[PDB]
């Protein structure tokens, strides 16, 4: 008896616009906050930018043919607000819309279901200058964008994700200074976090009004499995605080209409700009919850991170090139926690994958057995979740192909397809050849 997934299970790959598209000045696109941030010395580890990336804006048809080789029946991508409303608001850039029309039409004629992310971190610079995420006026700016693009594409796109990873947008963007726009302030991070939630919740009815009864939408949360380094009460408390910060800060508002109270107290409750009616907007019912999962994080009491008073421990085990612990049990644990605590009617894993050092062999192949082992372990965790009655409906590997990995630049490769950046050649890795059999078998051998 092989381990077969449900018959209509969605097997996909995931990307985002700035990480793959390139053509950053093409067809009316304006600079995003990432075009700006890549100029800052020290922001990108290898000094690179996303100006060219995978040149997917031009090569999308070739990428779709790769997806047909991989056997996926779903593709998760993002739309670039700077291509749709290059002035942030106001005049629709027809040529920008036209790209995503051509992309979606090409996917649907290959039988690949489109899963469109509205915001994956590439706000137009001209809009950020008016409404950073810490300014409540960002919410209506994002809803106007949502309205424009959902009006055009909703005849063909059924599955919509509002914002990709609120924790990253707010904390790395405004609290740690690691992502665009590169600010580092507790209050700015907490305002941004709140406004991300409100933007989600006000976009939900717009998506639903522009669609039909088949339309499904939800948010994407990054979640990792958190573990205490010891059982000293101070390490237990530090793990709990980290789990509240990373995993519960957005989930508790979305389902229960509250922040994690003891962390809210620790920060200073008045720093969160909550207005009456906000939790009623944030809790607007969704069709699914999407999860991006990578690792187990082990926390002790310490002062490495001064904001939370925690340090990290690396348990003995296997690690990726990103020094992220490989812990597939954690995926099962996360899905099971969400199911039991929040009961979302459907779950998707919208990103899971690994970066390992890849090399093209003399024969032109890319042999990545560690990445293959990573994926096999996490697909097994997913299968166990389904057998336990968790309504997991789909799984998207991060990523289709090697791409710009934000503050790591091009030096970290997450694809199941290798990209030679000198030539734009795509080579399916060994992991991608294995995945090609998983999607077709609808399960593990
Ligand atoms: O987990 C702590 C670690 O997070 C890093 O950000 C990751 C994040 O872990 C993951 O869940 C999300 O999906 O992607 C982001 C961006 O790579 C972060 O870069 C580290 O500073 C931080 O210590
Ligand atoms: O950090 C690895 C990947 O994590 C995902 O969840 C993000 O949404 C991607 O943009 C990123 O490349």
């Amino acid at each position: 008896e092989p381990h077969r997934f449900p018959p209509d299970f969605q097997w996909g790959v995931a990307t985002s616009s700035y990480q793959i598209e390139g053509a950053v000045e093409a067809d009316g696109r304006s600079p995003s906050i990432w075009d700006t941030f890549c100029a800052r010395p020290g922001a990108i580890a290898d000094g690179s930018t996303g100006a060219i990336a995978n040149d997917h804006y031009h090569r999308y048809r070739e990428d779709i043919a790769i997806m047909k080789q991989l056997g996926v029946n779903a593709y998760r991508f993002s739309i670039a607000w700077p291509r749709i409303l290059p002035d942030g608001r106001g005049r629709v850039n027809q040529a920008g819309v036209d790209f995503y029309e051509r992309l979606v039409d090409s996917l649907l004629e290959q039988g690949i279901e489109p899963y469109a992310t509205l915001y994956h971190w590439d706000m137009p610079q001209v809009q950020h200058d008016r409404t950073p995420w810490y300014d409540r006026g960002v919410v209506d700016a994002f809803v106007e964008y949502t309205d424009v693009i959902t009006r055009r594409l909703s005849d063909r796109v059924k599955y919509w994700m509002t914002l990709n990873e609120p924790w990253v947008i707010s904390f790395l963007g405004y609290g740690a200074g690691e992502h665009a726009p590169g600010l580092r302030d507790k209050e700015l991070y907490l305002r941004a976090a709140h406004h991300v939630l409100l933007a989600h919740g006000k976009a939900m009815p717009v998506i639903r009004a522009n669609g039909n009864a088949q339309t499904k939408a939800g948010i994407v949360l990054n979640l990792n499995w958190v573990n205490a380094a010891s059982d000293s009460p101070e390490d237990q408390a530090a793990a709990r605080r980290y789990d509240q910060f990373f995993n519960r800060w957005f989930a508790e508002p979305l389902y229960n209409g509250r922040y994690p109270e003891e962390l809210l107290e620790w920060y200073g409750r008045d720093l969160v700009p909550v207005q009456p009616g906000d939790f009623d907007i944030i809790t607007t019912p969704t069709d699914f919850l999407a999860v991006n999962y990578y690792a187990r994080t082990t926390v002790k009491a310490g002062s490495t991170d001064p904001m939370l008073q925690v340090d990290f421990v690396r348990p003995p085990g296997e690690y990726t090139a990103m020094d992220w612990e490989v812990y597939p049990q954690g995926l099962y644990n996360i899905l099971n926690w969400l199911h039991t605590d929040y009961a979302p009617p459907a779950l998707y894993v919208t990103a899971n994958g690994a970066a390992y050092d890849d090399q093209v062999s003399a024969a032109g192949e890319v042999d990545d057995p560690q990445r293959l082992a990573y994926l096999e372990g996490h697909f097994e965790a997913a299968y166990r979740a389904i057998q336990a009655g968790i309504p997991l409906k789909g799984y998207f590997v991060w990523s289709l192909m090697d791409n710009f990995e934000w503050g790591r630049g091009f030096e970290k490769r997450f694809g199941i397809v290798f990209v030679d950046y000198a030539t734009q050649q795509r080579i399916i890795k060994r992991s991608g050849k294995w995945f090609s059999q998983v999607t077709r078998a609808n399960g593990l051998p």
